[PDB]
């Protein structure tokens, strides 16, 4: 999922180091799994993210906020491409809607105007940012196109939300089990409370993730607070099922984009999306009016600084 673009040492959501060679400047879209594998407490070498999402990179892995350099969504900043005071590049952060802390990450250089759009769920209001609405020409596009395979259909999140309220609905007098990763979705946890008027349980490390986003207090740790508990999708499984069943009648929700057979048929895999549909893409792309698309080449002119910069 990682992404070097070419003759650049441009490195996003890429931490291979190997694999790299080239890169020097790595960014950071948001905290996902998917996307920070090699990220560590050894990692010594400059990143650039959000802030909700430096804050998260630095609990939840430990990386020394001295290679942290975290920059406002929304503003432009100018970053080095050499160990001189010579060339430089501008970096403009966009609210990606993806999860807490995403970005999009608009580079403009020698290597012309490149958007990655890392993970993003569209909104209209995404095409109103001033970054974009300058009638700037893109002239590469890594467009999330998650949901351009049309391998199988996926509702989108408010369908997806829908559909997970009336299960628990037809299930009044059950214990629910939500199977989540370590981000996003949390927003579902506030309207599921909401609607069922309870105490949504947590792990303490998300309690802390909840109370960082400074969401309604509607959460605790306590077990016996809520009838709603929300674990790691791992927890999900037919043994995890018998054993709380053994206790209370309990029902599991698996949110997931992928294509899960329940193992179990108090499981419930709710196909999830979180990423933008095809139709969104469209007009996003009609707008934008990039010059090309590449999922997730013209060869530029590397300055004599940078060229050197690559390679030490
Ligand atoms: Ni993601």
């Amino acid at each position: 999922n990682g992404v070097l673009i070419p003759h650049t040492p441009i490195a996003v959501d890429f931490w291979s180091l190997r694999r790299a060679g080239t890169a020097r400047l790595f960014f950071l879209s948001h905290m996902h799994s998917d996307h920070t594998v090699g990220l560590s407490s050894t990692w010594a070498r400059p990143l650039y993210c959000s802030p909700i999402t430096a804050h998260l990179l630095h609990r939840y892995l430990q990386v020394s906020k001295q290679w942290i350099q975290a920059l406002e969504v929304g503003e432009s900043h100018v970053l080095p491409l050499d160990e001189i005071g010579q060339e430089t590049m501008t970096v403009t952060l966009l609210d990606a809607n993806h999860c807490p802390g995403s970005v999009m990450f608009l580079f403009e250089g020698y290597f012309g105007t490149i958007l990655y759009t890392g993970d993003f769920r569209y909104t209209p209001s995404m095409l109103k940012e001033p970054a974009l609405t300058l009638g700037k020409q893109i002239h590469t596009l890594y467009l999330d196109n998650t949901n351009c395979n049309p391998a199988l259909v996926l509702p989108s999140r408010q369908e997806a939300a829908h559909q997970i309220v009336q299960l628990i609905r037809k299930h009044p007098q059950h214990n629910i089990k939500i199977g989540l990763y370590s981000l996003g979705k949390e927003s579902l946890l506030e309207q599921l409370a909401l609607e069922f008027q309870t105490w949504v349980v947590l792990s303490p490390r998300r309690l802390e993730l909840v109370q960082l986003l400074g969401l309604a207090d509607v959460f605790t740790v306590e077990e016996k607070a809520g009838r709603i508990h929300a674990v790691d999708h791992m927890e999900i499984c037919h043994s995890n099922m018998l054993r709380w069943n053994q206790t209370h009648p309990t029902i599991a929700i698996l949110p997931t984009s992928r294509k899960i057979h329940s193992s179990h048929p108090d499981i419930h895999v709710i196909p999830y999306s979180d990423h933008s549909s095809y139709s969104e893409l469209r007009a996003f792309v009609a707008a934008l009016k990039p010059c090309q698309v590449v999922p997730i080449i013209s060869v530029p002119l590397i300055p004599d600084s940078v060229q050197q910069y690559m390679s030490s």
